[PDB]
């Protein structure tokens, strides 16, 4: 079996086999030597005593308030702590991309074919003595098993940062334009060959759907008018493709940009809000540019919308998520004099960490209405009952569930929640202390230290005998959470690279790109720049109500 | 018609129209400020007096022999001259890449659809009053007419650098990895969907045919052995798509990663060459590493011919054109602390400019036959008949042609010249001082000024009337070259930029990538450090010829 099995490798140096038993580490760059990369440069070691553990830096970011209002207010000095913590976090991530669930070797294949999501650490090899390399047993706990004891909801547990149903819809809306696995394929595939922010949900991943969704005329998208109000068109009317059961009402069977948003209303809620807000700047544009035809309109508001995501994202989502006192700032100007890549590819262990199930409620109260999973999944009817406003105005007032800390995962998804373990195990992940350690962490040197209780801790024992195979995927919603926060530790420092890098990673963010001239003037750089959850809602939204991404 | 038909921004600056008959300049970063980017701010200033021009440095780089030996033997000063020629020609490429054929504003079709080639200008907009925007006559001279005049050869003039044919026909096989236009869908377009140094003309684009083409045995590619020597394996054995004649003997018909390379004997032999190298690398690196399996052998050795390949094109190709004492040198180490995009897009007009017909003799003189054009091309049997060894040795001997200062375009390919007008043309192309601009150049004032000589300038003026609606095409084969040169001017200062980004800016130069874990350790990290087209054609040609870029 393979030598580079026992991950002996250490600080991001890289193992390669040299004979059938034998394996050479390289520790090029990695700024330690020796047979595994363990032991320090001189400067290595004064840099590591000096630089900070996470858990002190969060603390820091969230407490003293009063200071932070000084930093907050200074342009200066708010521009260089947030250049820190872009560049420190992007500096985690292969860029270029390297591995995927195919090669755990850099290959051209790797590097090359878009369709696979790339990986932060290699595959574990196909003839390892055990699933999670050397430790452990033959057989990893059963999955369903691992599920029940502590990854399924007994009593619903309300997030202690008070995050609502309007921040856990943008959530699934966001991220599922880059997490799209093509399941003809395999888990390790992707239907987003954007790798990123290119709002593909809105607009269709190929030229073929495009075309159809787009009205061509003045720039904008088809939609219809339904009790006065703007919705997306019909399949029947567009032939665009949809995921939707038989039972489906053919006027209910709305096309949007992403094939997978009719399943759920909260999402589709989304899906037209943006679908208001690019006709709307559509109509901006128009106004300032009456010599500019349909394409470059179309064209223009799409970079306009990319542009408002991201803000979006930033300001207001990563902002609400971070608990930070801190202001963050979306300024592509910050990486102009920095060594960074205007590139991104969606990996694999992303899209793990983001299946933040454990957000969902046991209903839905829109108005006073309380719908069952059962009842809400599909009905789009339910957004034309209401409409709208009032499910703005609903899903601003009901709180989602915490993520972390274990026993959240509603009973109604709990076959997703199965599959995300599954998948993780046909993918052959690595273990949770190896992330760990990938992304400079502490590896858990036991099960209480990584729940911050007892009883869980416990079960996890009994199924798993070492801390060094605990997987990735139930870790992270067990894991003791920041204290009064909706995530743990590794959670964070994990997703955070992945996020800033898939953000920030975008062209428009190039400096070729990021001028007026791009966005069509003074006026569309300027939607850009002032966007927030806020604005996006009062602009499309009947009667203005207002919304934030906590209760 | 479109306000920005002029040309009016300067310096770099983007043009957006404002109104139906008015215009705004966008001089974001240009160092320029005004109306139309023509201002330039204090510190723009002290640059310009100081910066040196091309021709400047070009006569420094080829003179002084003494000072360049002390140069290039002082490790550090070389280090540090070959990181000036790398950055300043790389920062006047628009990475991540702009406008395309389609689009002369920044757009996500234009960036995210790999099917165009990119754009170093926006085209000439499909309305303006005359083909190269405002300038010269509603219709551009008959491009029959600038051919016959200017382009086609009277006397064949050698080219006073001494290219032989072993360059020509290196840089044919080299650019026709990345230059793959599809007709099908216009000249606009290409199927090189790699967009640089990824050997497809070697392993074939689509993963279809790289399975066809490799054996499964030891990372090896398929091949076949007649009269003793390794040569391809045929279309009937592969089943490899190639573009033959019907007229063709089935086992003449070899399958070739690029399905264009059987059209020319030249190109075959450099299609067995480097089959026979990337099989050769498979050997070493099976006695290296027993372990390993035929995936792991294949991609591994791939890798390696991607750093052959770009070793070969700086040290010994790019040396060879550039005629400086200065020793250029692949480092990628030297880009580490800089701003550098791991990325390439091929440019629609380094495509262009890189139609080095001239260099094409009027027969091809192999040992003691002369062929002409006819009996040479789709000949393999020439191949066969005389050996590659007497191929390297013949072609080794024989001079190519002098590409620019006019006249030397073989009557045998004028088809070819011709459609480079024609596909300027139709691909809105702007005028040559543009082009000049857009790359820092001042604008010809005048035809003399641009040939350097009397008589063509003359049949040029009569033609276009004014020296601003000069083409890049012919332009590029009619310059005055710089003394005993290949080349003229604008030549090497648009192409240059393009090939080093098109060199550096692959993934294997990236620092996660430049390690010798990627090449299977010290032995393959140390076959791309010392490869040069010696070393390629002693190793896998029969005898060990002595070989090099120039007779
Ligand atoms: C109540 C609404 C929801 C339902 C019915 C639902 C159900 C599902 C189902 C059936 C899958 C199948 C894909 C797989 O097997 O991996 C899935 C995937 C996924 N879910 Fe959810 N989920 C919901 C809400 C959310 C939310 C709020 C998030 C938060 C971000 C989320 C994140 C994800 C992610 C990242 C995937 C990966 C799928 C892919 O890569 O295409 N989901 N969900
Ligand atoms: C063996 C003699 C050669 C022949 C018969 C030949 C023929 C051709 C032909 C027929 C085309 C297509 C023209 C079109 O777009 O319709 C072409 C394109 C081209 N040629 Fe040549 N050529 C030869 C040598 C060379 C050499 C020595 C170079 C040196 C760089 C070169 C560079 C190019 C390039 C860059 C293209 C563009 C192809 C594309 O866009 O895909 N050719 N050649
Ligand atoms: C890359 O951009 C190119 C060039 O625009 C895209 O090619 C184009 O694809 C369309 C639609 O898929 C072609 O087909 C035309 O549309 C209708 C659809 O109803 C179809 O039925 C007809 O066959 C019709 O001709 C269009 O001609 C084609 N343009 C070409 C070949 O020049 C290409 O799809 C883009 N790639 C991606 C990934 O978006
Ligand atoms: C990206 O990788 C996938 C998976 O390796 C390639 O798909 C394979 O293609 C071969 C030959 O066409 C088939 O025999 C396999 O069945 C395919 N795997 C599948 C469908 O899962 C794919 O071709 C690669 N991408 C590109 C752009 O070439
Ligand atoms: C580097 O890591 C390797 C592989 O994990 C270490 O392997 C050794 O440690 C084992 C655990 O006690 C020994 O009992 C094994 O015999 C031994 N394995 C070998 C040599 O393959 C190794 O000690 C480490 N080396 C250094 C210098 O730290
Ligand atoms: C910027 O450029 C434009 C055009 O290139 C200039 O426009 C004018 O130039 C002349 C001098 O004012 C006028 O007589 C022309 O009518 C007009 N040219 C065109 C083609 O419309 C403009 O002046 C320039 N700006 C500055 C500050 O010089
Ligand atoms: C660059 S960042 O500011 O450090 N991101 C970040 C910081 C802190 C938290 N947090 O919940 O404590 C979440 C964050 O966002 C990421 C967004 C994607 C999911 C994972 C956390
Ligand atoms: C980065 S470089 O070293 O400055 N390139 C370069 C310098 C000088 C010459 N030349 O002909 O004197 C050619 C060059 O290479 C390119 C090769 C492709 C065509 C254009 C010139
Ligand atoms: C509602 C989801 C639970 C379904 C049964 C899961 C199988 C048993 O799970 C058990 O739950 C008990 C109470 O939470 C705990 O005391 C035990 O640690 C745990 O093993
Ligand atoms: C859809 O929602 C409506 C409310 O408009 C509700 O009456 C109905 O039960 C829902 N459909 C299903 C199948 O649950
Ligand atoms: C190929 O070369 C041979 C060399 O003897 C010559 O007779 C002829 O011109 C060429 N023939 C064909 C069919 O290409
Ligand atoms: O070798 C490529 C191969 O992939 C697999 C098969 O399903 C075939 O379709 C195909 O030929």
């Amino acid at each position: 079996h393979h030598p580079c099995c026992s991950n002996p490798c250490q600080n991001r140096g890289e193992c390669m086999s040299t004979g059938f038993d034998q394996y050479k580490c390289d520790c090029t760059r990695t700024g330690f030597y020796g047979e595994n990369c363990t032991t320090p440069e001189f400067l290595t070691r004064i840099k590591l005593l000096l630089k900070p553990t996470p858990n002190t830096v969060h603390y820091i970011l969230t407490h003293f308030k009063g200071v932070w209002n000084i930093v907050n207010n200074i342009p200066f000095l708010r521009s260089l702590i947030m250049k820190y913590v872009l560049t420190s976090r992007s500096y985690l991530i292969d860029s270029p991309p390297t591995y995927n669930v195919h090669y755990g070797y850099k290959s051209w294949e790797a590097f090359s074919n878009l369709s696979y999501y790339t990986r932060a650490l290699p595959p574990v090899a196909d003839d390892c003595p055990t699933p999670m390399g050397v430790k452990g047993n033959k057989e990893l706990p059963d999955s369903k098993e691992v599920l029940e004891k502590v990854l399924l909801r007994r009593e619903f547990i309300p997030d202690p940062q008070g995050s609502n149903m309007m921040f856990a819809f943008f959530a699934q809306h966001f991220t599922h334009q880059f997490f799209k696995t093509d399941h003809k394929r395999g888990p390790g595939f992707t239907r987003g060959l954007g790798h990123g922010v290119d709002l593909n949900h809105i607009y269709g991943e190929t030229l073929d759907r495009q075309h159809k969704l787009r009205l061509f005329k003045d720039g904008k998208l088809k939609y219809q008018v339904i009790g006065g109000e703007v919705y997306p068109p019909t399949v029947k009317d567009t032939q665009v493709e949809m995921i939707y059961p038989p039972h489906i009402p053919e006027n209910l069977q709305f096309a949007v940009g992403q094939e997978v948003f009719g399943l759920v209303p909260g999402l589709m809620m989304y899906a037209t809000i943006w679908l208001r807000e690019h006709n709307r700047v559509c109509d901006i544009l128009k106004q300032e540019h009456p010599e500019w035809g349909d394409e470059q309109l179309f064209q223009t508001s799409r970079l306009i919308l990319i542009g408002e995501t991201i803000k979006i994202v930033i300001e207001d989502y990563v902002q609400h998520l971070s608990g930070y006192h801190f202001k963050l700032k979306f300024d592509p100007e910050l990486l102009f004099n920095q060594q960074f890549q205007y590139q991104n590819r969606i990996a694999s262990e992303f899209n793990t960490l983001y299946h933040w199930h454990p957000l969902l409620p046991d209903t839905f109260n829109i108005e006073d209405q309380e719908y069952s999973f059962k009842q809400f999944l599909y009905n789009n009817s339910i957004l034309l009952e209401h409409g709208l406003t009032q499910f703005v105005e609903s899903f601003t007032r009901q709180i989602a569930g915490r993520v972390a800390g274990g026993r959240n995962v509603p009973i109604a998804v709990q076959a997703v929640a199965k599959a995300s373990i599954d998948q993780s195990r046909e993918m052959k992940y690595q273990s949770l202390n190896e992330y760990r350690k990938r992304f400079s962490l502490k590896p858990y040197t036991s099960f209480e230290e990584l729940t911050g209780e007892k009883e869980m801790a416990a079960e996890l024992k009994a199924l798993y005998s070492d801390i060094d195979v605990m997987e990735l995927y139930p870790a992270l919603l067990v894991e003791k959470p920041r204290p009064d926060a909706i995530f743990g530790e590794t959670m964070v420092e994990l997703g955070a690279p992945f996020s800033l890098k898939g953000l920030m990673g975008n062209p428009i963010c190039s400096p070729q790109y990021w001028k007026p001239s791009t966005f069509g003037g003074e006026v569309g750089f300027k939607i850009i720049n002032t966007a927030s959850i806020q604005s996006l809602i009062c602009n499309n939204v009947k009667g203005c109500p207002f919304t934030s991404f906590n209760v």
